[PDB]
């Protein structure tokens, strides 16, 4: 339902340092999978140096990968090469490159007898130097493209000229399908057919068949050249022509106009939303071509209009500039497609013109996009697949664009951009952990981090209602943010960020797998190791930690050890602790990636052997609200004391263990919040800004520390929030849409947002249900997670019901989307009487009394809190729609 | 006074995917200067690539730099290059290269007529190619250095094979000692003497004269090979020799012991206070060799004793490992060098065998050292210099191991790391600063960020009392964190955090030059600009903002934009704003670069034009004590009000304007803490842990908008802390060292740590000054910046004085080193009694009295905190030592 955030891009540097560069590619080895596909790439070489078309190996199809390098195998050596692609000819599941050369140096130095096309056979292993046939010539010959486009049971290849002569930019070009014979590989010329004549086509891109929902049988050419931009297309028995739109329009003393790049985007359930395009050949030009809402779906049936999006810039002497290609991939996996625009780099330096810029449809309706820096280095060429998972993320792909003659993008080199949710960075001692907003997110992200106490830790993001599979009454999680839920004999179990105050959690997931909720989750997964130990944990040595990064993050992280330091050798320590068997792992900073670079939660570890306490302290030194994860338990005997008297009355450093209370913390368990609450959850807070934490601390089970057995345990530090409540209440409401109503069986009078203006600070009102008036305003009532409060949200703005600064008697009641911190003014605490009329509570502040939702009379009433009269605050709920 | 730590660093790949790699080297241009040097790097190439000897010319060499790329220039191309270095032969001011070639592909491929030695003639320009004179001549010639070893008026170069001939690791080989004749210009041989016959020599190190303070009038060699490291140097008449150690130990069939590599490392004012190893032949063994204390300064005068640090792993089947190489530099900036250890790789990979480990000297006295991974690439050689800037910042370049035969780095490469005390990421619009703790760097650092309002904003870190120039009446300042200082006519001025409540202070600096205080600074320092515009602003265009960053901060942070937005079109406005001329800029997050990654500071800027309110809010929404720094007042009125009545009382959408009070906030002028104080200065919180404020806001000046004229002005959101007190106290106390007594003209006893024991919690005590006692403990009583309150540290242990928790009626008093947050139970409001004497008050708590630091008596009396009794809370201060 909510607008899906972009992800995370974790930069690689694929091959540096290159002689030149032109072409990208993402390769699949084989044609029935498209995982951890390769990367081709290279450019047209010179007269001395012929081009190594390298085939870069990717190291993360290799499973339980060590490598972050891609090993070049040269395919081939040749003559200028310009375009290429792929596809089975032999029709044995090997992908075929298919490549055309012998082209010349530039448009100036064509070679008459050149522009080969060739196929490039797929020996079913990484060998290099592939065996090579001719397919055709052509001079000039430019772009090309595979597909089924005149048959379905043969490899077909489409091939286009630029031009068709050395510096001749007025005489159109073939455009050739080129059809495999039945056994290809005997030498021999491949049949050709040409379908048509154009100026300058600059680009070739394909809509395969199965694409189209059932419209085409086979696939569309669409061309991008002097002409615009037109889909050609085979019907079974005719070719036929489909403008789409004529691109720049022609400026005397420029042979540049129309297209150079073009590319077709979905949108929803329609394959072609949208058509986007660069404009003209090597051009600044980016625009795009809409066609009437409630239009049919596909490209020959809509009338197309062209609109210009940006112009980055002049052109030079040669009449050209900086775009070389438009792409269309689904980025943030929303279900409609973005485009990615090539910038070659300019002269003078530009960051505006290198690098790769990101469209985002953001108005269906109105067909707004709006751009976002993805990349600045050169991008000649882009290629998008999933590079390292098997979720369906999708990778950037580039090559610096390096031409003699047109333009050479300083240090020349491939690089690709991860597309990932989770991105580390080392600190110093402790690793930086940026997350994605899960609510926002469509993609699930993965990263081990520390293979310690028989277990592999895991950082998870869940994007809402997704569907983690796990190994049941093994694996285990902690919520970090948003909640997840699974189900066996007993029902649900669900899982938020902190358990009820004083309570103890099973970590341990039995169910087969769980799901997150509705506004995803957050979590740390215990997935089982064998790499790591095995419990009991009889010393030190055997609880030796293991850095777990993946090989994509970078390599100073990759190289962290985290050890355990006895806590009196801590900088920390001053002169405390000595003697204990008490250790302590640092550590990891899981904070939010957005500008806000918001915490959200710190995690170290920690261990105790037989009869060691942690020591008694209370967090006067710097905030937090601390919640702890016990892996193994030495003895099922160790966990958490507090101090049930006052802190005046306690000796911290010689504790009466009979003035404390134990909460054993069992193998896999977490245990609820320890800190003193406010009796609606907000915390308490000192003087100095802590919250405020009675005496506590973690001790081992008693006894003879022989034969030894550790306590080894996870600590999250979270910023303060709102936790449950004290007592817990009981439960009177189900969240769902509702009209909110005041009267009785007599005159009634339902709850409303003034004109339903969505500004913050609109007055919340009661409106007398007349005799035609409107209807009664729907309200989405919600349980807020990990609390026992209810937030009441207005269903067609979204604006939440809030009382006004400050929460007093007779205050003024409001919407808003911009809520005091931990909601403190639009959570309620609900009662129903025996009539089944609800009550709606403030977090009931420090000196005042309770004040409740409410009306103030008996053609608006308006809408107060107060809390004298019953009568004035007594609800009906009505679900509404 | 203080430890100091690591600076950052900042990686600039110089050049990536070379062919090998060997050598490189920090190369000054001229003879005269050692700023921004360039890079000359290669590797020994191959039989059928001749190598090319690259000077890679360093950006931040030109001025006001743009470009982040090292241009390469072909030197020379030459057989087999191994070792070089340079001096000025020709005399003229420009550093010529001495080169090593013709030495062979390896140990076992040595040239039978190579070794020779070649320099290369510096035309004074950036020309490829320069002329060649060769030097002499001796097979499996290895290592070079140039320097004045037997004379002062002319070039000498000492040059060593490794081995004599293929396969032969028995013979050794001749130190070789080449002069320069009086027209070097002139091809002929140079003069020779041998100087000595040495095993395997696989390093030479020279101590330049210079550097001995007087000890030397001529360069010492210290050579590293199988007889050990030793030390040869000519006294005028003769060359004598001293052994410095042995090296590894022989172990039979292995033929590699002795030393592969040796620095010397500087000490204080000792050139000589250690010299660190590496061992054996390209092995796997670091260690360090120590002279008794009271050692004599240099090498030849003190008997030197080996220490091994540690082993890096086993050796394989030629007898090799992992290190190539160690240095010396100071890399913090104490005056005590560090040194760095050139990891070539393994195989198979692993990362602790790969980059540089820099290892620092924590324990003059016992010469521990610790260890710190400072790169994990492949580093083959290691060459200091200060690559970007005028300080004494060392900045760390590299190239990868990459040799035929011996290990080949995968990808290799030359990278340089830039030091630094600010890093930068981008987030997504706003730019992630991180610094350093100011206390605790030796270095400043200033990074230029944003152009606007006719100013450079530049983050400034300054190390304690470090000087910053600046232009008088011109240059403004604020600060972040720690203090500034300047004097004019009037005295002193301090730049704090934040000045009074309620206060506004000027910005402009009055004097030639500022100096931070005794914990450094972090500033915004405001330079004049011509770039962007001049007062008074009468439209937005005229205030577009430039992007400042410097070439080495990476390229995403470079291309990004900081537009003004109206504040209408944010997406946190929800409908608010309309039609006001009230514009955004962000932003900035200042945060800790450690591994707290705490926050020090977000900033962000705004603009008003005239009668435009910025709306009256209260913080309730998100934590944090605000200040901000006007840059342009548009009308000489604008500023800051606050609602004097409370905050049911007044109405944010509707103001009565008089129930608040103005603050004009003139060009570069600051404002004072506007949120609520209890009485010592911490900060009112809200029962949602939020930084409590009346009613509050921007207003500009009235009138009518035409002429239009803006105000622009700086927000600096600060995390809570304790700012000053209301009412002000009076000033009865300087900072100082003191004895602190108590009792009359009769008998007396003094303030005491017990035992002088540093452990956290240890009690403090009236100790009676007895008859033949110990003498009175001496404190440093000082001042907390930013605040009216005091702090009590022990003299020698540097505990502070503070109360245990909670602070109450007859509550103990300790030592720590772990205060509770804004110094609750150990800071104190002092006032001064009639006769003299100096009280010592806590922070008053919610509901408790005045706690006063207390005498509990009339052999040791007690210390609590109390406050019922004046007589027993009245201090006696002693100027101590
Ligand atoms: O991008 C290129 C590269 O140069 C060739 C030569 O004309 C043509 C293009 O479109
Ligand atoms: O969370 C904490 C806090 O620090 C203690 C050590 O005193 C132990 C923990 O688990
Ligand atoms: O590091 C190297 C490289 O290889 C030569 C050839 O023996 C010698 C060394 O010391
Ligand atoms: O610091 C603030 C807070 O936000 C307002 C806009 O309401 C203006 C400022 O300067
Ligand atoms: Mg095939
Ligand atoms: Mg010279
Ligand atoms: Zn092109
Ligand atoms: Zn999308
Ligand atoms: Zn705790
Ligand atoms: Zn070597
Ligand atoms: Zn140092
Ligand atoms: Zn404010």
């Amino acid at each position: 339902e909510q607008p899906a955030a972009l992800p995370l891009f974790q930069p690689q540097l694929v091959q540096g340092g290159r002689p030149d560069g032109y072409w990208v590619e993402a390769f699949p080895f084989r044609s029935d999978s498209s995982k951890c596909p390769n990367i081709i790439g290279y450019g047209l070489g010179t007269y001395d140096m012929k081009s190594d078309i390298q085939m870069l190996v990717n190291p993360y199809a290799t499973t339980n990968n060590q490598s972050s390098s891609w090993t070049p195998v040269p395919l081939a050596k040749l003559d200028f090469p310009v375009a290429m692609h792929y596809a089975d000819i032999t029709k044995n599941g090997f992908n075929d490159v298919i490549i055309t050369d012998q082209y010349g140096s530039s448009m100036d130095d064509i070679w008459a007898y050149g522009g080969r096309v060739s196929w490039l056979e797929n020996p079913g292993e990484l060998r290099d130097n592939w065996t090579m046939r001719t397919i055709g010539h052509s001079p000039g010959m430019h772009r090309l493209k595979a597909g089924h486009f005149t048959r379905t049971d043969r490899v077909q290849v489409v091939a286009v000229p630029i031009v068709v002569a050395s510096s001749d930019l007025t005489t159109p070009a073939d455009v050739i399908i080129f059809t495999a014979p039945d056994d290809p590989r005997s030498e021999q010329l491949w049949q050709r057919d040409v379908v048509g004549t154009r100026h300058l086509v600059h680009e070739v891109a394909i809509v395969p068949a199965a694409e189209t929902d059932g419209e085409m049988r086979f696939d569309q050419i669409i061309l991008a050249g002097r002409d615009g931009v037109d889909c050609l297309w085979y019907d079974g028995a005719r070719w036929q022509r489909h403008l789409v739109g004529t691109g720049l329009p022609e400026e005397r003393g420029d042979p540049y106009w129309g297209a150079g790049s073009a590319a077709v985007g979905r949108v929803g359930d329609d394959y072609a939303g949208y058509i986007c395009s660069a404009e003209a050949f090597h051009g600044n030009t980016v625009s795009v071509y809409t066609k009437p809402a409630g239009s049919p779906t596909g490209i020959v049936r809509a009338e197309w209009t062209r609109h210009v999006l940006d112009v980055f810039g002049p052109l030079n002497g040669k009449h050209t500039g900086s775009i070389h290609q438009v792409v269309c991939a689904d980025i943030d996996g929303d279900g409609e497609d973005e485009f990615l625009v090539a910038m070659m780099g300019a002269d003078p330096p530009d960051f505006q013109r290198t690098g790769v810029w990101c469209y985002k449809l953001v108005d269906r309706t109105n067909m707004k996009f709006s751009k976002t820096k993805v990349s600045s280095v050169s991008a000649g060429r882009i290629a998008t697949a999933n590079f390292h998972s098997q979720g369906s993320e999708v990778d950037i792909a580039t090559i610096s664009y390096s031409v003699p003659g047109y333009f050479e993008s300083p240090n020349p080199s491939i690089n690709v951009f991860l597309s990932t949710g989770i991105l580390a960075e080392r600190l110093d001692e402790e690793v930086m952990l940026r997350v994605v907003r899960a609510g926002s997110t469509r993609f699930k992200t993965e990263m081990e981090f520390l293979d310690v106490a028989g277990k592999k830790l895991t950082l998870v993001v869940l994007p809402p209602f997704a569907r983690l599979d796990v190994e049941r009454n093994v694996s285990g999680v902690k919520v970090m943010a948003g909640t997840v839920c699974w189900a066996d004999e007993n029902g649900k179990h669900e899982r938020v960020p902190a358990t009820r105050p004083f309570g103890c959690e099973s970590m341990i997931v039995s169910a087969d797998y769980l799901e997150s909720g509705e506004e995803g989750a957050i979590l740390v997964l215990y997935k089982p190791s064998s790499t790591s130990g095995r419990p009991p944990f009889r010393s030190m040595d055997e609880l030796v930690a293991h850095n777990l990064f993946p090989a994509y993050v970078p390599d100073s992280v990759r190289a962290m050890k985290f050890p355990w330091v006895r806590c009196a050798d801590r900088p920390w320590a001053h002169g405390r602790f000595k003697d204990l068997d008490f250790f302590n792992l640092i550590g990891f900073h899981v904070n939010f990636a957005d500008d806000s670079a918001a915490v959200l939660a710190h995690v170290q570890l920690w261990t105790a052997g037989i009869g060691v306490s942690a020591g008694f302290h209370n967090h006067v030194e710097a905030s937090f609200c601390e919640i702890h994860a016990c892996i193994a338990n030495g003895t099922g005997r160790g966990g958490m004391r507090w101090a049930t008297v006052p802190d005046a009355n306690f000796n911290p450093d010689s504790p009466n263990l009979e003035d404390t209370e134990l909460i054993v913390v069992p193998d896999m368990h977490e245990h609820g919040p320890l800190w003193r609450t406010r009796p609606d959850g907000h915390p308490l807070l000192r003087m100095n800004d802590t919250i405020d934490y009675p005496w506590h601390a973690w001790l081992a089970g008693a006894g003879n520390p022989s034969p030894q057995a550790f306590d080894v345990w996870v600590a999250f530090e979270f910023p303060g929030f709102e936790t449950f409540s004290t007592p817990p209440p009981p439960r009177v409401l189900e969240p769902g849409r509702y009209a909110i109503r005041f009267g009785d069986p007599h005159q009634t009078a339902s709850l409303a947002l003034q004109k339903n203006d969505a500004t913050d600070g609109t007055p919340v009102l009661a409106l007398l249900d007349l005799d035609g008036g409107p209807s009664p305003q729907a309200w989405n009532i919600s349980h807020v997670p990990g609390t026992d409060m209810y937030e009441i949200a207005h269903a067609k703005t979204g604006s939440l019901v809030c009382a006004r600064w400050p929460p007093v008697k007779n205050q003024r009641v409001a919407g808003t989307h911009s809520p005091a911190a931990m909601g403190l003014t639009s959570r309620w605490a609900v009662t129903k009487n025996t009539k089944g009329q609800i009550t709606f509570r403030l977090p009931e502040a420090p000196d005042h009394g309770p004040l409740f939702l409410s009306v103030s009379a008996i053609d608006a009433i308006p809408v107060i809190v107060q809390g004298d009269s019953i009568e004035l605050s007594a609800w009906s709920l009505v679900p509404a729609n």
